[PDB]
């Protein structure tokens, strides 16, 4: 009995942003006015011009093997 | 009885943003003005010109191999 | 008794946004004005001007592999 | 002008199980054999014998009243 | 001008098992008997004889009022 | 001008398990016999006879008013 089993193959992931290119990107002008407001529970609030946001809460990799030999 | 199964496959996931160009991407001018507001729960908010973005939750990677010899 | 399965095989995902051309994209001017408004309830709100948006939940991979010698 | 609207009204849920009488219930023996099993997955299992179940995703109760005088 | 409204009303969620009687409710035996079981993911189990349960995620109540007296 | 609105109503919630009665309620035996068993994944395993079990997730409870006199 010759149990010569070979696993040679690839499990990958490639998630988010990648192998891109941006080239002179150009935010605009941006303006923020304001007045007399009331707020009675959580704010969360973001200003900005030019954004790159990547969260990848996946790209997750999961390998499982078994070998039995039995006699 | 010779065993000498092979695996030599590849598993691959390519997920969100990739191999994209942007050549001079202009966002515009943005004015927000609020007045005289009243808020009685959660706010979220996002206030922007230009934006990229990627999320990716998924592209997840799974392999079971099971191998059994009884004899 | 000779057992020699080969898996050469490619399982792949491509998912999003992948491979585009942007060339000069140019958003326009926004402008919001927001008067005397009341909420009651959650708010979630975006102003922009250009967007790239990727969400990707799904490309997620998955490869089962049973090999049963028995004798 | 006299503006006295009256509001007397009852808006109810009951919801799920009420006012059931279950006398003597009498669950049967239970025998699980298992032997031998393979499970390549999420496995969610429930063994007993008398169950009395309630969900209740719903029974929700909304109420909206707008009172408007202009003169 | 009189404004005077009057609210006097019920908004009432009754949610879940209520109100019932379990007279002498027997559970029977139960027997679980597991031999070599092999497990590759995320198992929850519950075994037991006699149960009573209630979730009751709903049952929610909500009540919005507006006065307005404008001159 | 008089404004003199009442509000007198009630808003309630009632969830879960309230009001019942088990008169000698019996678990029966359990027996739980578990031999050269494999878990690869996160495991949660309850064994009991008898239960009574509540998680009310739900019965929340919004009350808003809004009184504006103009002049």
């Amino acid at each position: 009995i010759v149990y010569k089993p070979v696993d040679l193959s690839k499990v990958t992931s490639k998630c988010g942003s990648l192998g891109n290119i941006h080239h002179k990107p150009g935010g605009g002008q941006v303006e923020v006015k304001s007045e007399k407001l009331d707020f009675k529970d959580r704010v969360q609030s973001k200003i900005g011009s030019l954004d790159n946001i990547t969260h990848v809460p996946g790209g997750g990799n999961k390998k499982i093997e078994t070998h039995k030999l039995t006699f």
